[PDB]
């Protein structure tokens, strides 16, 4: 039984390790709230997007100053994932909460992903059909509607050429990047919009960890 | 040659079972058969899709009984394959044969897979668009239509928003599988949708398993 | 410096092989160009994309003899990359340039890749939606518009179901094949269409060293 020390440390490693971060996400004071971030999309929930973007990164950086990425390092990134393509503009990102602009200039669709973490969208503008597991009809949703995919859950996403939304996620956010680049690493080969999307959580994660120095 | 005992190894282990298995779908008794299962299709696709599946269900466990899941081994799970998604309810699956209602809820499209099966599709609702390999035009089918995705053939698939139908495939059943999941390996990681798939066919293959012991 | 000696080699290998491959481009003469190639598609996207694709390969004929496949080793080969799928007919293709005629007869899109190439697509028929980097806006283009994929650019692609253009590439054509097979490995499996695509491109290389030889 002495090659089953590797088997018997990987699975109490993960026994440990699950129990850790699951009751720090569970005891950890968190920055920002889904209400919160919903109420301030749906306030901008218009046909011009742009114009809501400002207004949103204006309204999050008065009420929740030093955790919003500068303008300096605001960049959109393409996100290839699930069989679908949209882009995200990263406000705020930690190890546990995140805050994004995403969205599609295109029509796409494909599986949201199941991983450990809540993420709600509010769209600015556009269509989004969800479809959810075990069913066989899907739902549309509008602007100014709010779509919680929550922890563990599964659905088919799809939006039309025009879809914007505000997207804040709370749970462990390095495990999402796993799906979040499985496309690009594994169909569009895009190795720039890897780094890119590397270098935005980098510095996001740079500025929390700044912010909580000075504190 | 202590090298190349492993090369000749797994050429004439290819060869011995590529051959036993093709003598035993050509002298294998079938349960179910294509011009069968499409006939019972066309008999209500007239219906909504889900009285559709109700009475196809119906039937098939009074004609062919010991061979249909029950209903609490049925449940609907998601497949991602050849770049579309959509969603399986298997009620008979063996080493040779399957029969399963498929469709999607969204608007997908990909691969057909070529794989060691042939597949017949009878559509209850919705389009299907087929794009054959080798020419520059698609055709669309209707509710009634029945498709053939003979073995060999690949094609490329699209559905609507609301298409679903009833499936048969006989030939090597395993075979399909390396297609059926591999966008759930590298794109979705939907790793509990695996198990799903996993648990299901398993079932089936238990309940064929448990009907041959009786007999 | 043992540990070290495959990635020294690796390191030495990739400057002294990129040094060669750009010394090359610069120091090759060219045998199409991006203007005659998209003068040649305009001059009939006003047909029949069929009678188009024979106008346009009767006139390279004319005027690059030697350069394109015979009839007898041209074939329509399906296409899955970066989540769309589609199909080509390559008609000249070399270690530096390529021209093929491509399109898709279902509704796709996905990732346009980004490689070590510049590649001119000039629309026979249908709708091309091309959507760039870093913004929130795409454009449509429709036959006669002839979209320019720069070197090292990202774009997300969509075609409709009858869409159909004739392409010409220009640069390091190997570096693009790791994108174009990467659904075909990990998503669609179709390792027919892998070696199909491996046969044309092998008979294109083929007969451009053998036009090399007679001159
Ligand atoms: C994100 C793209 C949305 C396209 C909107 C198409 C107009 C409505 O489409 C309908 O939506 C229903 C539920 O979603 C589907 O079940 C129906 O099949 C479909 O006709
Ligand atoms: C390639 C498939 C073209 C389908 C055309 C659908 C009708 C056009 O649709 C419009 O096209 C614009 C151009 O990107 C988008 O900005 C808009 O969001 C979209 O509504
Ligand atoms: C699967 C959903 C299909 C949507 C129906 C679109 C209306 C018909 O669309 C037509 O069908 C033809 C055959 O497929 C295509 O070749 C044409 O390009 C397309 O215009
Ligand atoms: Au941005
Ligand atoms: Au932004
Ligand atoms: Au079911
Ligand atoms: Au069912
Ligand atoms: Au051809
Ligand atoms: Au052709």
């Amino acid at each position: 039984l002495w090659l089953g020390l590797r088997a018997v440390l990987v699975v109490a490693g993960l026994a440990v390790l699950l129990q850790l971060i699951r009751g720090w996400l569970s005891s950890k004071s968190y920055v920002f709230n889904r209400e919160e971030i919903a109420r301030l999309a749906k306030e901008h929930s218009g046909l011009d997007y742009e114009v809501a973007f400002s207004k949103i990164i204006v309204e999050l950086r008065k009420k929740h100053p030093g955790h919003i990425l500068q303008d300096e390092d605001l960049q959109w990134v393409f996100v290839n994932a699930g069989g679908w393509m949209g882009s995200m503009c990263l406000l705020h990102a930690s190890l546990t909460e995140y805050v994004l602009l995403f969205g599609t200039a295109v029509d796409t669709g494909g599986h949201s992903g199941r991983y450990w973490a809540e993420i709600s969208d509010t769209i600015l503008s556009g269509t989004f059909r969800q479809w959810k597991e075990g069913t066989t009809k899907s739902e549309i949703f509008y602007p100014g509607d709010t779509i919680v995919h929550e922890v563990g859950e599964a659905t088919s996403v799809q939006w039309s050429s025009g879809t914007w939304m505000v997207e804040y996620g709370r749970g462990f956010i390095p495990s999402t990047l796993a799906f979040a680049l499985a496309d690009t690493i594994f169909s569009t080969q895009d190795f720039l919009t890897l780094f890119y999307t590397v270098k935005v959580y980098s510095k996001a994660l740079l500025l929390e960890a700044s912010t909580h120095l000075s504190q």
